[PDB]
C-alpha cells in the first residue's frame, strides 16, 4: 500500500488520492493534529486506515513532532490497538 504525503491538501494519502488521514499543524509546526481519517466503502475493513495513521506517526515520530487524535479512528480504535504509539501523543 503506498501512502505519500500531500503537504498541500496537508494529508497523508493513497496515491490515487482515495483513501486519506488529514491534519493539522499547530503550535508553529510541533504538534501534528490528526482531524479526519476516510477510507472508502469497497476497501474498508482491511486495514487501510491503520496504515494511513501509521504514515502519519512515523512522519511525526521521525520529525520529533507530537500528535493530537482528534480523530474518532485514531483515537478509539487505533491507539488502543497500537498502544506502542502513545509517547507520540501531546
Ligand atoms: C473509519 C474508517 C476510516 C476506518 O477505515 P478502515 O480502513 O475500515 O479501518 P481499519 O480496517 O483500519 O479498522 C477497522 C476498525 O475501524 C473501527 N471503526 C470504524 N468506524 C470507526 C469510527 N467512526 N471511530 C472509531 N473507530 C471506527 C472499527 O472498530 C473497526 O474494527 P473491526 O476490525 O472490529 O470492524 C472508515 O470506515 C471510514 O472512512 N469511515 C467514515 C469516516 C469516519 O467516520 N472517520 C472517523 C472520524 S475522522
Amino acid at each position: 500500500p503506498k501512502i505519500v504525503w500531500n503537504e498541500g491538501k496537508r494529508r497523508f494519502e493513497t496515491e490515487d488520492h482515495e483513501a486519506f488521514i488529514e491534519y493539522k499543524m499547530r503550535n508553529n509546526g510541533k504538534v501534528m493534529d490528526l482531524v479526519h481519517t476516510y477510507v472508502p466503502s469497497f476497501k474498508r475493513g482491511l486495514g487501510l486506515a491503520s496504515h494511513l495513521c501509521v504514515a502519519a506517526f512515523e512522519h511525526a515520530s521521525s520529525h520529533s513532532i507530537s500528535i493530537i487524535p482528534s480523530c474518532s479512528y485514531v483515537s478509539d480504535t487505533f491507539l488502543p490497538r497500537n498502544p506502542s504509539w502513545k509517547p507520540l501523543i501531546h
